[PDB]
DNA sequence: CGGCAGTACTG
DNA sequence: CAGTACT
DNA sequence: GCCG
């Protein structure tokens, strides 16, 4: 990134708007920052600034103050609440509205939350794993967690396919959590496994807490056996084989990649989800056949991108 | 002016 | 439903 | 915040 001196200031304002709930302004900042991060040259002109997609007048103006001044004055006026709102919304299950409510109620520290706040079941689990959930794990450990899930799943039906998606599949050296997609080529035997599979993982001691337990998605907490291990977030999704390519695509991400591809699909009168790519979408349409990820790219008129170049 | 991805859970 | 979360 |  040629524009660290720019984007590092912008990131502070983006995070500030985010934790304060100004989601769309933060979105604009987030995209500007990637746009700036993916420019070849340092931005050295206001008009050069407006040249890059995702940078407007207001944003070029800030990039200008940074290069002429070395600083961005708006940084000096960020509310004193922002570090606390960030502290609070880093609890899994607490977002901006909960953080703002806790702040208005006078809480300022996790000790205040622990001792005085009313916590949802999810938030109490998030709080007890506060540090662990802020840490990314080495890739090798994500491999171990995926293989733990796969072996428990293959014990029940050997035909079950399990693949770790998310940052793992995009090839990253560290992973925030582990994202495992499960299906079955029979198109049928994926059904009803969760009860058995989760109980198998739980009976082993691997699964330590459940956050979400849906008919298709599980979000929870695991910890590998032995010393020196931290608790890690684990997401598992079980899908029908007919949806495998769109489910793989969604679950591999990145999030910004998914949103950009879904926006593209919408411009073309299509709709893309983790269930299907649909066409003739009136704004339900027809589901288009997508046996592989490449089919999704092709039907959208895009060159195929391997998971590693989806890391937007 | 107004969308900015589309969906699944929770209570 | 509003809130939060997954990519 | 940006953009159609
Ligand atoms: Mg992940
Ligand atoms: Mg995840
Ligand atoms: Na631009
Ligand atoms: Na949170
Ligand atoms: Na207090």
């Amino acid at each position: 990134n040629h524009n660290l001196h720019i984007t590092e200031k912008l990131e502070v304002l983006a995070k500030a708007y985010s934790v304060q709930g100004d989601k769309w302004r933060a979105l604009g900042y987030a995209k500007a920052i990637n746009a700036l991060k993916s420019f070849h040259k340092p931005v050295t002109s206001y008009q050069e600034a407006c040249s890059i997609p995702g940078i407007g007048k207001r944003m070029a103006e800030k990039i200008i103050e940074i290069l002429e001044s070395g600083h961005l004055r708006k940084l000096d006026h960020i509310s004193e609440s922002v570090p606390v709102l960030e502290l609070f919304s880093n609890i899994w299950g607490a977002g901006t509205k909960t953080a703002q409510m806790w702040y208005q109620q006078g809480f300022r520290s996790l000790e205040d939350i622990r001792s005085q706040a009313s916590l949802t079941t999810q938030q109490a689990i998030g709080l007890k794993h506060y540090s662990d959930f802020l840490e990314r794990m080495p890739r090798e450990e994500a491999t171990e967690i995926e293989q733990t899930v796969q072996k428990a799943a293959q014990a029940f039906n050997s035909g079950l396919l399990c693949v770790a998606c998310g940052s793992y599949r995009r090839g990253k050296a560290t992973c925030g959590d582990v994202d495992v997609l499960i299906t079955h080529p029979d198109g049928r035997s994926h059904r009803g496994i969760f009860s058995r599979l989760l109980d198998s993982l739980r009976q082993e001691g691997f699964l330590t807490d459940d956050l979400v337990k849906g008919e298709t998605k599980y979000l929870g907490v695991c910890r590998l056996p032995g010393p020196g291990r931290r608790h890690r977030r684990l997401d598992i999704i079980v899908v029908p084989y007919s949806e495998f390519a769109c489910a793989l695509l969604y679950f591999t991400g990145s999030a910004h990649f998914n949103r950009s591809m879904r926006a593209l699909a919408k411009t073309k009168g299509m709709s893309l989800s983790e269930h299907a790519l649909s066409t003739a979408v009136v704004r339900p349409g027809r589901v288009l056949p997508t046996p592989t990820e490449k089919d999704v790219f092709r039907l959208l008129g895009l060159p195929y991108r391997e998971p590693a170049e989806r890391d937007w």
